[PDB]
């Protein structure tokens, strides 16, 4: 069938019946579909007031203002509050009472676009396959990023979260509208990926979208990552406002300033020091969410009520941090370059600079226990990998599904370790799943443009997708429209039980005890150590002005 015009809450939308066959089956696809009104430059947004006639729905708009790689502020301009939609059909008659997946992308909270871009290893973000593939609607949309969606003075001149403001209005008119193209509204599930795996958990978390999201899949990234929650919000809102010709030392006027100063300029002065420099830096990520007044209330570790239920999965890929670390230790496969002990514990050092050397010789203690030693600079490179791995991934994921897991009333709980193996012929022999590497195989590439994949490539996208899908479907992975290839168990703090996602799919996938020991260490010992909080009466409640 054909869904045609659709009246939504603006006016009428029109997009593209793609035909999927000789046997009726196509796919409606929307795109371009605007869910707020464009907003203004460090301002919250405002409801869509709606169109007179009808809206071609064709193509994907501009994507938010931000940087494209070295020079250029330019990617798209602050007219980018989107959506695209995608409606799989039958040929009988039009579907209704579908799931919906609203997927958020990542990139650091500096990049991104729904229209599949602004990402690494992998970037589109074409929901045909899984709305295919699992009888789902996916949806897709632009929030701000950037300056120009995080910039805040810590206080009600500059509160931030702006895009986490446009993450919700778009879960909103989902709410609102999905049920015109066939969507069930209270069976909307969230997915997203780092940046985007963070946000699902905020927005989780989040008193505003109390009854609008049914579940949630964070992947590689939670609301409780060191990287997801800026502390210390004026501290770069200053350093912006030293680039861009702003009153620095006076909040107020600063504030006033930069709402008015241009876009593109705002969005440029900041520029990611990814340079020739090895100072505690390469994850100063500046411009992430900060706990505001509202959106974010409090420490999203005591906002955990609002997510008791919601159904959640949470996972990581085995080497989530290779990545990252890279930047740092340019040693990946560089068998003519050797990590010495010193460059562990100076890496050591720089990662646990709040707890002095006290923190850092527990640390660079507790990691260094194997006798792999020197010999096996393999196992080196191994462990720094896995040290970058659980500070920003794991142990964050780890507690935030026991956190999720215990505050439970009806919702599920499901731990998931992504470790099919990066082909990239640039890594060593050793290397596992790195961060990004889900991607594709969640979206479908495998299908999609199966030239250049290996079956096994098909065999666990059609497994995600599977489990993505079905999951969306009853809460439950193991049910719903598709085959499970293994079964997937709930999770429970008395197992610590995850399914190890890849190739080999079978009745011994799902393990048991990831790595407790170091959740023990990051979470007991470690943060049992005294804190070089050190910062005379530069804490949260003194001198900061009322607010
Ligand atoms: C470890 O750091 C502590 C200070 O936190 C220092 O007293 C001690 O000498 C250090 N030991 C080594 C082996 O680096």
């Amino acid at each position: 069938a054909k869904l045609g015009s659709v009246y939504t809450e603006g006016g009428f939308v029109e997009g593209v019946n793609k035909k999927l066959s000789l046997f009726g089956d196509s796919i409606d696809i929307f795109k371009g579909i605007p869910f707020a009104a464009a907003p203004k430059a460090l301002e919250k947004p405002e409801r869509h007031p709606g169109w007179q006639g009808t809206l071609k729905a064709k193509s994907f708009k501009k994507r938010c203002l931000q940087a494209t790689l070295t020079q250029d502020s330019t990617y798209g301009n602050e007219d980018c509050l989107y959506l695209n939609i995608w409606v799989p059909q039958g040929r009988k008659e039009v579907s209704h009472d579908l799931p919906v997946m609203i997927w958020i992308y990542g990139g650091a909270f500096l990049m991104g676009a729904s229209q599949g871009a602004n990402f690494l290893s992998n970037y589109l973000y074409d929901g045909e396959e899984i709305a295919t593939r699992g009888n789902v609607i996916v949806v897709t949309f632009n929030y701000r990023v950037g300056p120009l969606g995080f910039l805040s003075t810590g206080d009600s001149n500059l509160p931030g979260n702006y895009g986490l403001w446009d993450q919700h209005m778009a879960i909103a008119w989902v709410k609102r509208n999905i049920e015109a193209f066939g969507g069930d509204p209270d069976n909307i599930t969230l997915f997203g990926e780092s940046a985007g795996g963070a946000s699902v958990s905020l927005q989780t978390l989040s008193p505003y979208n109390k009854g609008l999201i049914k579940r949630a899949i964070s992947q590689s990234g939670v609301g409780l990552c060191p990287w997801a929650i800026q502390q210390d919000p004026l501290f770069w809102a200053k350093r912006i406002a030293e680039k861009v010709g702003c009153p620095v030392d006076d909040t107020s006027k600063m504030a006033g300033c930069l709402k008015i100063t241009d876009p593109r300029a705002l969005t440029l002065a900041y520029k990611l020091p990814l340079g020739s420099t090895e100072y505690p830096k390469l994850h100063y990520l500046s411009f992430v969410p900060v706990i505001d007044g509202d959106f974010i209330p409090d420490d999203p570790v005591n906002l955990y009520a609002n997510a008791a239920d919601v159904d959640y999965i949470a996972g990581t890929n085995d080497m989530d941090g290779h990545l990252f670390v890279g930047m740092d230790v340019p040693a990946i496969n560089s068998n003519k370059q050797d990590v010495t002990e010193e460059d562990f514990y100076k890496l050591v050092s720089g990662l646990t600079v709040t707890k002095g050397l006290r923190g850092a010789n527990a640390t660079y203690e507790v990691y260094t226990e194997p006798w792999a030693q020197d010999s096996s600079q393999e196992t080196r490179k191994k462990t720094m990998v896995d040290l970058e791995t659980d500070i920003l991934f794991l142990i964050p994921t780890k507690i935030a599904v026991a956190q999720h897991k215990s505050h439970a009333k009806s919702a599920n709980t499901y731990t998931y370790l992504f470790s099919q193996p990066s082909r990239m012929p640039i890594y060593p022999k050793w290397m596992g799943a790195d961060h990004a590497d889900d991607l594709q195989y969640v979206f479908g590439k495998p299908f999609a443009t199966p030239l250049g994949y290996r079956a096994q490539d098909r065999t666990v996208s059609k497994a995600m997708i599977a489990y993505w899908t079905n999951f969306a479907r009853t809460g439950d992975p193991n049910t719903g429209h598709s085959t499970v290839p293994a079964n997937w168990d709930p999770y429970t703090l008395e197992d610590d039980n995850y399914l190890e996602i890849n190739k080999q799919m079978d009745s011994n996938s799902m393990k048991l005890h990831l790595r407790t020991n170091y959740l023990q260490f990051w979470t007991q010992t470690y943060q049992a150590l005294p804190t070089v909080t050190s910062a005379g009466a530069s804490l949260l409640p003194p001198e900061d002005n009322s607010q």
